[PDB]
């Protein structure tokens, strides 16, 4: 996975991943998608279509105005859709799971899927379920979607306090200062604009952030276009750093968020344990529980489990880039899997996969990546209570 | 450079470019000459036998000559700290002076200990001379010898550990990993004619010996490369075997039942003590330094539980993914605890491994800065975990 791929952050595409378990517990962000709003593509368009009128585009400028006009037609009626690469990212995840754990899904295995009400959550579910059903049509499948799992998969919109922190919160003054410190527009304008001076300093940054925006998502759409040549590997690096810091402060352990963005996910960590505990006892015959949602679900959820490095509390804004990497945690199609195993002697082992790679918890095990479930369920129970007590503050 | 990392614990120290009141340090000595003529001897005898039999390739002969010259260049040098060794210490020292000059200012007192092995006495000397160069007013105490065996050479004093290290149950595991990972005849096709006449046992002993020679040459300051003797895939495969061996006999592999790690608690206990004394006012050192060996740093780091450096990996083919000896014990590998005293007078501590902030499985709100109380408590827990481990042996 290349540096420029990584600098896409949460817009990065899901990377390459070319005994038996008895239960699998899963949460997945939808795969590669289209841009969700024409906001960025329009700021770019109206600036460039201004300069052209005034006869003030560079040659590369008309180049960019071309593509942009193209991408406008290629994005028509597609806003928010999951992309063909998303369909593929999900079929691969599920395909791999089925090759890895065939016994788990053989015969009349019962599985269960939930998704938010959001069309591309549901298109993910369907992508996932199709592969499984075509590999084994004798699966038993419960499929469901809707506002009802909002408290589980969109808790980040139900918490009045978080909502307020996120809109007019304290991380904002730190993010704006960081953007001005890390991103100089004036070297990027004159690439496309004759006389970039008469553009306001504020509008220049509005334009250059929209431009990074348009470029960064472009690889997730499966369109042959590609605008990474727009920027030097260092512009992409500085830009990534302002967004890695935005994801981190609005959405994870940034000490400015006082743990509030992480705590709001305990309803989901709890359904995760419920789901499992029900299978380990017998109030559920489910081989699997799949859940499809969003980056805003995954990020706080991953931090609340305390998967190593994701819970890090870092006080210097420029250090965060070193210890917290959002393309590590929440690429496109980012997924958490718990795989439960019952060994000879009847003891339970859980293995946690972040994006199909073994995760570490700050609890012991003489059998890594396999942790004792007793230990784990207790550890997570510590985290949940420790989140309810931060939310009590609010 | 991936080739550099595959030297494993022979990889030269990587590139490294408010104020604490105390530094607690432990350093592996710098890049050194090979400590034994044994790999060089094996290689030579095999190619001398080849050429006495007309079994040598063109490149075969060019390796024989190379090997002969190296035997002359290693005469009397076995084990000595190399010029690059002196330098990397000067670096580590230089960088800690500049980052923390208030701590070494005025007549700061610093204490340095080394083990009786000359290469780690020279390492000390190089570190310390830079420190005195920059501030001659430093109060310096410098000692070394068998007196420190209990904390710098514990991998020799434990009777159970030595048995394990020489005939323990990691040996078959290792010997079969090398059998699967290392495929000789593609590597000796380059140096010998009819390389498939060589018995598999001797074929591996020579390719092992010959890797081991090209692994160390970059530490000797001898302007003579040898990575192109092996493809990058042979270096990988070879690194994995050496990485398994180091992990399994020196660190926290299940096969070893934490015994390779437990034997390091005297070192950890004394770190905390030297820090409690400075913190209490009993001592008033600015810094303690200690110069030992990878066999010291490996188990000491794992015993601290620095992140993933003590994973206990069930399956041997997975060890390279989760535990990398070149990240832990490069040449002149080192651990620093820097102690800070904030405005409420609480004591923070930041742990550096090879000069980069390490993570403890405890929690903190101002990472990399851990609460000392929380950290002292956690370490003492490990130290009692290791004592319980050593009472079952
Ligand atoms: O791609 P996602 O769904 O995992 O995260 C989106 C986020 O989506 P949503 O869950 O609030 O509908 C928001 O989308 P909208 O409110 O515009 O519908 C965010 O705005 C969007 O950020 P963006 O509009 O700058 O692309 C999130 O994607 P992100 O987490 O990569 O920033
Ligand atoms: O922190 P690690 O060493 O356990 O994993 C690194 C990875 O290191 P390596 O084992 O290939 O030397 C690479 O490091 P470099 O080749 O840049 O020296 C990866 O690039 C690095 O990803 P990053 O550059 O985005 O930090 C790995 O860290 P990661 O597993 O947290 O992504
Ligand atoms: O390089 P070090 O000193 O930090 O560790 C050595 C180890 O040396 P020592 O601590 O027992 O004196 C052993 O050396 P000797 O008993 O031959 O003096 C090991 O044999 C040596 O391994 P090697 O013979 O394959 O070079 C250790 O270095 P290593 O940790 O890179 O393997």
């Amino acid at each position: 996975q290349t540096k420029i791929q990584k600098y896409a952050g949460t817009a990065m595409p899901y990377p390459n991943r070319t005994m038996t378990p008895f239960y699998i517990n899963h949460l997945g962000r939808h795969g590669a998608r289209f841009p969700t709003s024409r906001k960025a593509l329009d700021k770019v368009e109206k600036v460039l279509v201004s300069a052209q009128q005034e006869n003030g585009l560079t040659s590369e400028g008309m180049a960019l105005l071309s593509m942009i006009r193209r991408l406008s037609r290629l994005f028509d009626g597609q806003w928010g859709k999951l992309s063909k690469l998303g369909e593929t990212e999900q079929e691969g995840i599920a395909g791999r799971m089925i090759r890895n754990y065939p016994q788990l899904f053989s015969n009349s295995a019962k599985i269960e899927a939930i998704a938010t009400y959001v069309p591309r959550s549901i298109n993910s579910m369907d992508a996932f379920l199709s592969c499984m059903i075509r590999h084994n049509p004798a699966l038993q499948v419960q499929r469901s979607e809707g506002k009802q799992y909002n408290h589980i998969l969109r808790f980040f919109d139900l918490n009045k306090s978080y909502v307020n922190y996120k809109e007019k919160g304290d991380w904002l003054p730190i993010y704006k200062a960081f953007v001005h410190k890390k991103i100089s527009p004036v070297p990027i304008m004159k690439k496309f604009l004759l006389n970039p001076e008469q553009y306001l300093d504020k509008e220049a940054e509005e334009f250059v952030m929209a431009l990074f925006s348009v470029a960064a998502i472009l690889p997730d759409t499966s369109i042959p276009l590609n605008l990474e040549d727009l920027f030097t590997l260092d512009e992409w690096h500085r830009y990534w750093q302002t967004q890695n810091l935005r994801q981190y402060m609005s959405k994870s352990s940034a000490p400015v968020g006082k743990m509030l963005p992480v705590a709001i996910a305990w309803p989901l960590l709890s359904e995760f344990i419920r789901s499992a505990q029900e299978v380990i006892s017998g109030k559920s015959d489910y081989q699997a529980n799949f859940r499809f949602a969003h980056a805003n679900t995954v990020i706080p959820f991953v931090s609340l489990m305390g998967i190593e490095k994701t819970d890090v509390q870092v006080c210097r804004p420029d250090s965060v880039s070193v210890y917290w990497k959002d393309y590590e945690i929440s690429p496109m199609a980012a997924n958490v899997q718990w795989l439960f195993y019952r060994d000879r002697d009847q003891r339970i082992w859980v293995k946690i996969l972040l994006n199909e790679e073994a995760a570490a918890l700050p609890i012991s095990t003489a059998c890594f990546p396999y942790y004792s479930w007793e230990k784990t369920r207790i550890f997570f129970n510590q985290r949940i209570e420790m989140a309810k007590k931060t939310l009590s503050v609010f």
